């Protein structure tokens, strides 16, 4: 008589469009997913080294994905990839000047995005919503 | 650092898979969307006539969609389409014996689907979830 599926897909689509437009305004296109995670990780932990191997573990991705991801981040100019001097088979990642800028813009983006999105919704309402979604998922799992 | 989009798409996909499997078990494949709405409408109001024109208005669809929908329902054997005797340009819809069976199975399906899906979730929790979803949508609408 009525369909919450189509309703739900329309909403997720809207959310994606919203997110994309918002990211463009903050000039952090590309950072929405795993690029942004890695940029923010590198940005928050600049004392420490990160090999591609480390990035695999931190993002929980495969060798081929991590490989593609970092090559694209290098293309973007967000990171440098420099082989270990001692063992030129270990590859270390360095967040560039541009990568640091991208990180600072991403943080602002995230702050403003949540303020806009979550206006007039309480921490409790969120907790409730999260419990419901999560009970639904469980109820379906056969 | 994390993505509720992909999370949300995975959940809707799961829900669609759940729904499909559930519908097959109740033998009401095809009825999930507009076919089922029309079958249930016809089933609940058998005193009254429904032209294709009426079905357009009741489902809020276009002439070409309604046309395709009813031809498919006729293929399925859920309805007969009989032109008005007086004016063979008005087309009336009749829910067949099989269409009535489909309707009764659909009602049971819907009852069991909601019981399973909504186990351990209160009317209040639902109302809260619905308010949140709805505030989100509003917050995004530019
Ligand atoms: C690219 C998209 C997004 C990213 C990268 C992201 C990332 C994050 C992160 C890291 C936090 C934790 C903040 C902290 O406490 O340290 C957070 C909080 C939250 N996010 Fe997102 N988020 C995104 C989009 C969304 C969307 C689309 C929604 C809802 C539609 C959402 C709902 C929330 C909620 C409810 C919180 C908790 C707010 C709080 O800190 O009290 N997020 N997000
Ligand atoms: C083919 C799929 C579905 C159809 C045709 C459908 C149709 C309906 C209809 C007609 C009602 C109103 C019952 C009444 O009070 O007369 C209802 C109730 C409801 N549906 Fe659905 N529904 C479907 C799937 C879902 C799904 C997937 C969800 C959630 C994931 C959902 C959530 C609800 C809720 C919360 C109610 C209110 C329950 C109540 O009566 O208290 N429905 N549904
Ligand atoms: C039920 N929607
Ligand atoms: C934020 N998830």
């Amino acid at each position: 008589m009525e369909n919450p599926l189509q309703k739900a897909r329309i909403l997720v689509n809207q959310l994606e469009k919203y997110l994309d437009r918002y990211a463009k305004e903050y000039d952090v296109e590309h950072l929405a997913g795993p690029q942004g995670h890695l940029v923010m990780h590198l940005y928050k932990h600049p004392d420490k080294d990160m090999s591609i191997k480390d990035a695999e573990e931190i993002l929980h991705i495969s060798k081929s994905v991590a490989s593609n991801l970092v090559k694209r981040m290098e293309k973007n100019g967000f990171i440098a990839i420099v082989p270990s001097k001692t063992d030129k088979r270990v590859k270390y990642l360095y967040l560039t000047h541009l990568g640091k800028q991208k990180a600072t813009q991403f943080e602002i983006f995230l702050e403003k995005l949540h303020s806009t999105m979550l206006a007039g919704i309480t921490k409790e309402e969120i907790r409730t919503t999260k419990k419901v979604i999560r009970t639904l998922a469980k109820n379906m799992a056969m």
